């Protein structure tokens, strides 16, 4: 059963990344 | 259950990260 | 088996990341 | 047992994908 928290924190780490990743696109394309 | 639907969206992110970056590359190059 | 082969499918996935992000960076430090 | 293993040698690549766009801001920044 704790697998699933785990893997969400793997997921919600992901999602952060994501963000970092348009914010250096933002830079480039704005 | 709620494993598969973790796995699934840690999927869904590699898959938008993945893409992010080659917009970044593409971006860089031209 | 089958969590354990859909987590090394993501470790891939993450490796490929990684050396994308390196030659990210190589754009911009070159 | 296993899929602890996996899970800790995914953290492991997420911080090192942390660092590589860590050292990518910085290039971005001067």
């Amino acid at each position: 059963g704790a697998i699933q928290q785990e893997l969400k924190a793997i997921q919600q780490e992901l999602k952060a990344i994501q963000w970092e990743l348009k914010a250096i696109q933002q830079e480039l394309k704005g």
